[PDB]
């Protein structure tokens, strides 16, 4: 009701069957289908495919296929990135991942949400809001990060949580919905798992 | 016990290694393997493949691969259906989806379940109860819909919820387990997301 | 530090880019890639592939592709095993599954975890603790079993739960996080689902 890409940028409802958006996705799903079917030994092909797939990729990135996204060109990753099986990034808009981020299996990231009232989405209306994942963050298995969310630096996201609100840095958050359960302190510098202490050398 | 398929229709426990069921499952996993490995540019092949896979398909359906099901023939879908990545439907029995239904990535629908008592499932005994999804329904990411569940028209299922009980129409529901959190009213006709209003034209 | 494999067996922090671990993973993803890309009709190639993939496999095993794992060799499985779509086992160390175990679609098992304090994982430091799954257990859809977890015999794990603590045998557990909701008694020997009783013949 004004150019479509102009509304995406302002957070207004839109649809994406025009302005070359439908082809930007085809170019994208085409590079993804090549990465998902690539033989595990095709390490070079893979290492280079992920450079083409994402808009920005820092050095030392590794993504265990398969990966799924809408357009790959809206995803910006930092250094030493590591993602496990089935990462899904619905990136109809900006998705920014910081340095040293670790992603567990089956994680879903989405900047897109639809209007709750069935009347506002008769034609698949949608809204998009940037997701920002800070540095040295660890997202557990089966996590879901919602639109417009920001995970503060160094934080950890419990497996299975649905993140719907900004998450502050240096905390351990979890739950449905996701809540900060505690702050990461010095006790965590010694106790890495349950009752096991890192008898440092 | 009486014809296995007869038992399926009655809601009795049963095993599916007979009466041609194992081959009906082969015919379907065959079509599904062709859909999931199809190249993104094979638009015509996909469109016609989804007409073959499911029992009934309304016009304007679109399923983003991959898709996973037991048999394809027990799934009935209405108009303008849209499913995102990895939709899984365990349809050992009828699964019915209405019109204008929207499915987020990684959703699981299952008519089938097993008896909790280990002595009752020694031989993979199971039960199947039809799932009915009303018109204009939006199911969020990572949701799981259990057997016999009925989602009412215009309702919205929040990401990550586990639906074990019917959801009335016109509501926003969520949680583990799912519960109605509020009714969708006219405020949702103006405010589509958080604090952003549809300054309607 | 100490030989890396020696640390794994001890429950000490480690990394896995040495001692031939990277190649044990390649031999693994290769067999896996073959299994996930096989035609639903290549029943024999599949049957024989799972015997190659996993360390130990009992008779009458079935795994609906796709399956995902770190190394195949660390997973041991009993008799009559059944895993639906997208089972994921992050077995950087041992994973033992008993007899007659049934697994729903989209289940994630991980023996590995990372230190909570970002300073302890600069180089992808990780820890591994075996996961033991008792006999005649039934795991629901979208379940995540964390490191060092033991599921007791004859137990049931509701769909969508995040298991972080051992589960006693003969119970029905569920939730985020998981919790014993009740013990499985003789009532379950009669009522298999909600209000449907097995009118025993
Ligand atoms: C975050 C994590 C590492 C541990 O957090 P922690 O502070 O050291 O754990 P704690 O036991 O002290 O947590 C405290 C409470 O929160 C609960 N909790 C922990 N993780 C939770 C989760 N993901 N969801 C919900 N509740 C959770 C605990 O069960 C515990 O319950 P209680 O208060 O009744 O006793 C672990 O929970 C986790 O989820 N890790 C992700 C593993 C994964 O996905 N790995 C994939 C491969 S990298
Ligand atoms: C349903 C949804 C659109 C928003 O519902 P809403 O009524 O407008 O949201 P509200 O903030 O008013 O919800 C009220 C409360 O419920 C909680 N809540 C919202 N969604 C929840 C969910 N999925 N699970 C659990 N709790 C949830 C909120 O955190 C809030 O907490 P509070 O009571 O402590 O303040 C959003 O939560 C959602 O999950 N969308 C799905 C997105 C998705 O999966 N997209 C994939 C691509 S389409
Ligand atoms: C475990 C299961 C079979 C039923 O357990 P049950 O004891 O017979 O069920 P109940 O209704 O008596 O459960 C009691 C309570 O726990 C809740 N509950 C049940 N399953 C739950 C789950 N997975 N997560 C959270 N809460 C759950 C119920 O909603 C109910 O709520 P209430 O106390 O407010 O009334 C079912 O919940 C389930 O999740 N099955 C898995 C199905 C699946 O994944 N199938 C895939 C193909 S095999
Ligand atoms: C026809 C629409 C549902 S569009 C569809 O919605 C998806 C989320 O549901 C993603 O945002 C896709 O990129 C978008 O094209
Ligand atoms: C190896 C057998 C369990 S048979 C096998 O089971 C599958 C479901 O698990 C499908 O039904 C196949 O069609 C059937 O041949
Ligand atoms: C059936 C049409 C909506 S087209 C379909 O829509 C998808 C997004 O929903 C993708 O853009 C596909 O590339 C496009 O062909
Ligand atoms: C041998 C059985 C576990 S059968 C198996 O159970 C699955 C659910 O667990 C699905 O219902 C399959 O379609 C069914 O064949
Ligand atoms: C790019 C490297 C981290 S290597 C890469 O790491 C993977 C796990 O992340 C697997 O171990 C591969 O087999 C290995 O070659
Ligand atoms: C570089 C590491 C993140 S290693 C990486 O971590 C994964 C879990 O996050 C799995 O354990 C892989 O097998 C392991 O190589």
């Amino acid at each position: 009701n004004m150019p479509m890409t102009e509304r995406i940028r302002a957070g207004k409802l839109f649809t994406d069957m025009c302005e070359g958006l439908p082809e930007k996705r085809l170019r994208g799903k085409t590079l993804m289908y090549e990465f998902n079917h690539s033989h595990p030994s095709e390490v070079e092909k893979r290492e280079s495919l992920i450079k083409e797939m994402f808009a920005t990729v820092g050095e030392n990135a590794w993504v265990e296929p398969p990966v799924y996204f809408s357009y790959g060109s809206n995803i910006h990753i930092g250094r030493n990135f590591y993602a496990n099986f089935n990462l899904t990034i619905v990136d109809d808009y900006t998705v920014t991942i910081g340095d040293n981020v670790l992603i567990a299996p089956n994680v879903t990231l989405s900047v897109t949400g639809h209007p709750v009232h069935h009347e506002l989405r008769k034609n698949g209306e949608m809204y998009s809001f940037p997701i920002t994942i800070g540095n040295n963050v660890w997202i557990g298995s089966h996590v879901v990060i919602n639109p417009g969310v920001t995970i503060g630096d160094n934080s950890v996201i419990g497996a299975g949580s649905i993140v719907t609100k900004d998450i502050p840095p240096n905390v351990v958050a979890a739950g449905v919905p996701c809540r900060v359960i505690r702050e990461i302190n010095d006790r965590d510098k010694h106790y890495y798992f349950k009752d096991y202490k890192v008898e440092s050398s």
